[PDB]
């Protein structure tokens, strides 16, 4: 539409095309030497779960967060036939005709946005710049405030497998947060006050063939906006990057293993320690990508700002105190406008 | 200096034989005041056979003691007695080591950096952290694939073996009782089993040192296991156990040859708080030395931990809010550290 409703991006992969619309084609700056990405010049930050407890993988963990804020993670202990399951469902959700998957459309009556469901993501402005992808957003947690409306009915087992994987994830997230508490000094139960009933979003991600690859994001760069992402991936076969000392770098997610990322919030609540990463997709010209991402936000119990264990005078605060609801509009508002908000709060 | 991350071995400065504990071993006013003399049991220490646990008359014994002091003894256990001494014998000789042996295994790796598990003591925090008068060797004996062997001892030989049967034996031990106490609450024998596949085991030897000021410090301080049960075993245990019961603190010998089950702060979270998790201690001497071996089972990530539905209805509400196993395990362990209690935070 004009800018109301934007077109599902598989349709226009569908009409075989051989250029993009103008609306996804980026700026000369944004398409400079920085799409062709190298890889990374040690083995990629790899952090066994199940061996978490021991200095030694804390120490894994450590590095891998000091260096790039993301890491693989191993024997999380989530069944491979549930993360090929999930994964399913979008592949069975996304792959349907049309019209099925038009009744859970993030724009209800197809005028009016909004967060969770089937689509892409808001258009405040004509001439926004689109990302070259689709994505189903669903609020998981708390359930109290889960709107079954909009989780499709098609795989019929899709709300038991998601819920199933949100679940499983949730040890994940207790762990990696009990283990960033030791690693930052902190009491090992700091996070959780943070975290009763707190935000999970599951975002589906189709990233359509693109053939032009050159002109469009699958995703723009961003950081995210969480305490930190699981990121799952079906037969990556590459397209992620991750931005460190300016280069972007080339992460491919092995098949069956799970990838770690922090969030914007954690950056501001460790006072930087560790940073939130920046990242972004490319779009391959040949096959589509599917990705899940588990999004673990904090609840508005106290305002985002360094940690005052993690202060004394001689360790200043590096960022802001703001609340949550002013964080949560501005990592949405500025991921719009293709700005970072987490520069604004540093001081 | 940030040494203090760095905490000594208590039965090193044991040995020196000062008149006093460092300050930073000693309690404050409050702690001292008239409990740390405490008194005898009112009634004998409750005491349930095992090997009749599935009759009516052992599971009332049962019953009794869970709901006025939860806690009891038990006998008929199916541990044999050589195998008791066997567990223990590992405890006493693995102590008796100079401590350049005994290093190895130091859960401050590289001198430093802080993990449960090994020899030393539970993490410091703070610079100002209370610690307690004793150490300990933490060993995770289960799941085993959490199960890291490089830190389990080379001395005496038969370390992993021994520890490996015993604690098989407490296994088995953990299921009778959880069984057993499932029938008390009217629900299914096996209502529980679900959160007992691949779920933590671990095993404490707490080596507590004489004192030279007994009246100042606790060789643990006061606090409830975070544990679904415990199997408790004391070598010769010639005192220090203290329990508490209605503000009043109780002191507890375990007999040899006998072991002792609390109920944990997970099992009565689960129960609803139909049986109470109890606080203990220990307080230390001036003339020896004590031994004890702690296994701890605790519950899997399968389920968040709250009370179990088949107990509640319109009349029994929930008592206690429902948490995730992660956060349960890591409140636990750091309300530990600051000296409160996880539990009252999820109480309703
Ligand atoms: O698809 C990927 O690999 C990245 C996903 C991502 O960054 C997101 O969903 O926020
Ligand atoms: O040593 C004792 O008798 C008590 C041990 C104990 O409470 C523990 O290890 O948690
Ligand atoms: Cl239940
Ligand atoms: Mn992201
Ligand atoms: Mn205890």
């Amino acid at each position: 539409e004009s800018w109301r409703t934007p077109a599902i991006v598989q349709e226009l992969a569908a009409a075989g095309v051989e250029e993009p619309p103008s609306r996804y084609v980026l700026g000369e700056k944004d398409r400079s030497d920085e799409l062709v990405a190298a890889e990374l010049p040690e083995p990629i930050p790899v952090v066994d779960l199940s061996r978490l407890a021991g200095a030694d993988e804390a120490a894994k963990l450590r590095a891998a967060l000091q260096n790039w804020g993301f890491f693989l993670l191993t024997n999380h202990g989530v069944e491979t036939s549930l993360m090929d399951d999930v994964l399913n469902l979008a592949r069975e959700f996304f792959n349907q005709p049309i019209e099925r998957k038009r009744k859970f459309s993030n724009l209800i009556d197809g005028k009016n946005f909004q967060v969770e469901g089937y689509g892409t993501d808001r258009v405040v402005t004509q001439d926004q710049i689109l990302d070259w992808s689709d994505r189903l957003f669903l609020r998981v947690e708390p359930k109290e405030e889960r709107n079954l409306a909009f989780w499709p009915d098609h795989p019929e087992s899709f709300r038991d497998v998601l819920n199933e994987y949100a679940s499983r994830t949730k040890r994940i997230r207790d762990d990696i947060v009990q283990a960033m508490s030791k690693l930052l000094g902190l009491d090992e139960d700091y996070f959780f006050d943070r975290l009763n009933k707190a935000p999970a979003l599951a975002r589906f991600n189709y990233y359509p063939p693109c053939p032009r690859p050159d002109l469009v994001f699958g995703v723009r760069p961003h950081s995210d906006g969480s305490l930190f992402t699981i990121l799952l991936v079906d037969e990556d076969v590459g397209g992620l990057q991750i931005q460190r000392d300016g280069k972007w770098y080339n992460v491919q997610v092995t098949p069956n293993t799970l990838l770690i990322n922090l969030g914007d919030t954690m950056e501001v609540l460790c006072n930087g320690i560790f940073r939130s990463p920046v990242h972004r997709v490319v779009t391959n010209a040949e096959r589509e990508r599917i990705s899940l991402a588990m999004f673990y936000s904090v609840n508005d119990e106290k305002d985002i700002g360094p940690a005052a264990g993690l202060l004394d005078e001689n360790r200043p605060a590096r960022y802001r105190k703001v609340s949550v609801g002013e964080f949560r509009a501005g990592i949405i508002g500025k991921f719009s406008r293709r700005e970072r908000y987490i520069d604004s709060l540093k001081i």
